[PDB]
This record gives C-alpha cells, sequence and structure tokens, in this order.
C-alpha cells in the first residue's frame, strides 16, 4: 500500500525535522529552508503495511508558488506550527488552511506543533513573555484542530522525538481511510 503524505506550515516552525527524525533517525544540524524535498517512510498500523511518500514543502513565502506543485493526488496533511510561536498557530487559518482547503478540498488534515521541548524551556517563555505571549497550550493547539476540521490534534519533538512516531501513526490511519 503506497500513500502520500505533505507537510506545510511557517518557516522554521520544525517540519524537515519532523520528517528527518522520523525516517532517518538524525537530528539534522544546520538550518537550511526547504524549497521541496522528498522522503519515505514504511509503517505499520492496524496490521497494515504503508509505504508513506513524505513530501516536504517550504514555509517561506519565497517559495509560495511552488508549494502547490506538492499538493495533486495527496492522502493526508500534516500542517504544523510551533509551540514556540503563537503566531505560527494564528497563521493556521489565516494562510495554510485556506490554501490546502482549495488544493485538496476533502484530504484529511492532522494539525501537529511541533517543537513540544520547548514549552518548558526558560529561554523560550522570557522571549515571548516580552511581546506578553507565552508557547502555545495544548488546549489551544486542539481548540484550533476543532475549528478547522482537522482528523486529529498531536503534539511533538523531533528533537527528544517525543510523540513523533504517534504522528506518523495517525497521519497513516488518516491516509487509509
Ligand atoms: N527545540 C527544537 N527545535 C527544533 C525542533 N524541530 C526543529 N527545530 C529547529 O528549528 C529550526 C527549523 O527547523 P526545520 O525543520 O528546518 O523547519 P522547517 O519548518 O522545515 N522550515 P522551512 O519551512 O523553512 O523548510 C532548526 O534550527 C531546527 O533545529 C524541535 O522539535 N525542537
Ligand atoms: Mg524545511
Ligand atoms: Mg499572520
Amino acid at each position: 500500500i503506497r500513500k502520500k503524505l505533505v507537510i506545510v506550515g511557517d518557516g522554521a516552525c520544525g517540519k524537515t525535522c519532523l520528517l528527518i527524525v522520523n525516517s532517518k533517525d538524525q537530528f539534522p544540524e544546520v538550518y537550511v529552508p526547504t524549497v521541496f524535498e522528498n522522503y519515505v517512510a514504511d509503517i505499520e498500523v492496524d496490521g497494515k503495511q504503508v509505504e508513506l511518500a513524505l513530501w516536504d514543502t517550504a514555509g517561506l513565502e519565497d517559495y509560495d508558488r511552488l508549494r502547490p506543485l506538492s499538493y495533486p493526488d495527496t492522502d493526508v496533511i500534516l500542517m504544523c506550527f510551533s509551540i514556540d510561536s503563537p503566531d505560527s498557530l494564528e497563521n493556521i487559518p489565516e494562510k495554510w488552511t485556506p490554501e490546502v482547503k482549495h488544493f485538496c478540498p476533502n484530504v484529511p488534515i492532522i494539525l501537529v506543533g511541533n517543537k513540544k521541548d520547548l514549552r518548558n524551556d526558560e529561554h523560550t517563555r522570557r522571549e515571548l513573555a516580552k511581546m506578553k505571549q507565552e508557547p502555545v497550550k495544548p488546549e489551544e493547539g486542539r481548540d484550533m484542530a476543532n475549528r478547522i476540521g482537522a482528523f486529529g490534534y498531536m503534539e511533538c519533538s523531533a528533537k527528544t522525538k517525543d510523540g513523533v512516531r504517534e504522528v506518523f501513526e495517525m497521519a497513516t490511519r488518516a491516509a487509509l481511510q
């Protein structure tokens, strides 16, 4: 069984790192903005054997006209924000859902909060407190998931691996149904 996954979301919100930790076990050393990229992951869910094509896309506006070339015939979308960036969550209904809904109107969406390891990070909390902000709360992520009609809401850390497996298990289930 082959299924296609496309990952989207604000620049630097952790998309590439999430695909790599899942499919190569290594955590990339240098932050390099994505143009486009492809990876493959073999996953097994409910005794079903699945070869998941992972289509990585650009968060940078520089590449907005390129990103839609990745959408044909998608089976599941991972729509991401970073827990260290409340504005990246605000941009989910502003830009990511409108775009996905247009190109892939009925494809299931998993809303994914990345960088969970930064929720309790002192530097992050101090930096955001300067703007009278704080890390995204799980309740806020889950509210947004409901608002946009996502299949599910998941949090993870590519850095520590917490929750990564479950994101891809959920995405595969979604892709199969
Ligand atoms: N603390 C922490 N940092 C992370 C995590 N995942 C990625 N990062 C860091 O965040 C930066 C951007 O990550 P990356 O995956 O490249 O982001 P992206 O969403 O693919 N960006 P683009 O849209 O530009 O391709 C990198 O410096 C990376 O090390 C995570 O789980 N925790
Ligand atoms: Mg990237
Ligand atoms: Mg915005």
